[PDB]
């Protein structure tokens, strides 16, 4: 790997308060172009410059382009990836959803492209912005942004469900030091043209990746009111009851917590601890892997989107399976917090939700896969009794409908659950991020 070379966002995070995404349509090729060299080229932050506290710049800059986008640049070249192609507008009918609910730019191919500008202030982005759009003028054009956040206080890191966020990324192989329990893989399922990346590339696509982005509005006063209406009776508060449900859904309790190590209660401890906190593969000494989900539902997020031992390796940490299936993830929240009387009515007045990355070098293999194939498969995990698993609580889609989730109940693993929506898909693209020459190079000429 050349980290000089690679987009910070992919293998690090900005890992700023504040984050804008700018969805930009190319007016005028040759004028954007020599923008693009000069003014936004330079100041596109790296892995290596992100990866140490003392270059990490005020403003973390990274820019991808839509396969329009790379047509409006006159770059035609095939970049080994049909879903890319083709745009994810096309492919939503894969997730058991519809453009239906989009964001009506992100239903089609007009974006050409998102520069993603982060800093710890909301002050020195907006700088950002004005320069840019005062030194290309007219040759970009802004279709749509989005403004997003880290969460406040105690909630910093966590989502708007509530749950600690950004635990778990695919060790990469040669480069990551590698954490108990964490998977690891070859450059190649995460950067283009990396080591054993069986897809070929563009010369100019080396050490790029494909940016799946999701608008994710998360409906909070409502997820908070279906867990304690079906907070599973036992000890403790209704709270602590109705918590437990949730990180059952999860795989995770709000701590950072996995609930496969902490199966009857939060320990916030070990949310907080990197050593320990993902030293896990769903295998336990006594119990049958296949019937067993006493531990973590089979249903649970992170086992649907991250099997573990359900897809064999070892039983003992680390377990290795399904290292072509692993994504970077970099997403970060965005709205307002819950108010008072939203909780009060247990319904949403706003938006808010996940603003929602994911890397990949392929994306039927990464996003797109864990959606459709891990995620809305009521029969994934496979081997499993009861055999029907049903859907992720959390991302599992059925064209708008309650999802059938089973296994949730410790006190009945047959039990079903008819959970409505919680996260409600408002769309987005599939871009590229290319190698940081490649902006000022071939991308420019
Ligand atoms: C608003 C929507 C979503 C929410 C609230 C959400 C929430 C979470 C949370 C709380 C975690 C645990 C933190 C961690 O392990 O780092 C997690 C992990 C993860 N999520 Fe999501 N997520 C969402 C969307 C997605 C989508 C759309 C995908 C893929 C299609 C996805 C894939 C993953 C993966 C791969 C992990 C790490 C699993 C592992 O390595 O064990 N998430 N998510």
């Amino acid at each position: 790997l050349n980290t000089i070379d690679i987009q910070g966002d992919i293998l690090v995070g900005m890992h700023k308060q504040k984050q804008l995404f700018y969805f930009f349509a190319i007016n005028d090729p040759a004028t954007f172009k020599t923008h693009l060299a000069s003014d936004i080229a330079p100041v596109v932050a790296s892995v290596t410059q992100l990866s140490n506290v003392a270059t990490q710049p005020l403003v973390a800059l990274n820019i991808a382009f839509s396969n329009t986008g790379l047509l409006a640049l006159g770059v035609t070249d095939n970049l080994g990836d049909s879903l890319f192609a083709n745009g994810q507008a096309k492919d939503a009918t894969s997730f058991k959803e519809s453009t239906s609910s989009w964001v009506p730019q992100f239903a089609g191919t007009g974006i050409h492209g998102v520069i993603i500008l982060a800093s710890d202030t909301t002050d020195l982005i907006d700088q950002q912005v004005a320069s840019i759009e005062s030194t290309f003028g007219s040759s970009i054009s802004k279709l749509y942004s989005l403004s997003a956040s880290i969460r406040p206080g105690n909630e910093a890191g966590h989502e708007m469900f509530g749950f600690l966020d950004g635990i778990a990324q695919p060790a990469i192989n040669g480069f990551n030091t590698p954490l108990p329990g964490q998977n690891i893989v070859d450059a190649g399922v995460i950067i283009t043209g990396a080591t054993n990346d069986p897809i070929t590339r563009p010369s100019w696509a080396v050490g790029g990746s494909f940016l799946a982005f999701r608008q994710l509005e998360q409906l909070v006063p409502e997820f908070n009111k279906y867990l304690l209406d079906n907070a599973p009776a036992g000890s403790g508060s209704l709270q602590a009851r109705a918590d437990l449900l949730g990180a059952r859904m999860v795989g995770r309790w709000k701590s950072g917590a996995p609930i496969d190590l902490t199966p009857t209660a939060d320990d916030p401890a070990l949310g907080a601890d990197a050593q320990r906190n993902n030293n896990f593969t769903y295998s336990h000494a006594g119990f049958d892997l296949g019937s067993d989900q006493s531990h973590c539902p089979f249903s649970a997020h992170i086992r649907k989107t991250r099997p573990r031992a359900d897809l064999g390796g070892s039983l003992t940490p680390p377990n290795l399976s399904a290292g072509a299936n692993s994504i970077m993830r970099s997403g970060i929240p965005y709205g307002p917090e819950v108010t008072s009387a939203e909780s009060a009515s247990n319904t949403t007045t706003q938006e808010r939700g996940l603003a929602f990355v994911a890397y990949q070098a392929q994306l039927s293999q990464g996003f797109h896969f864990l959606q459709q194939t891990w995620a809305d498969n009521a029969n994934f995990p496979p081997g499993k009794t009861p055999a029907t698993v049903g859907l992720d609580p959390i991302i599992g889609q059925n064209n708008g409908q309650p999802r059938v989730v089973n296994g949730l109940l410790p006190s009945n693993s047959s039990a079903s659950l008819s959970i409505p929506q919680f996260v409600v898909s408002h769309g987005g693209e599939y871009f590229f991020s290319p190698p940081i020459s490649a902006i000022g190079g071939r991308l420019s000429a």
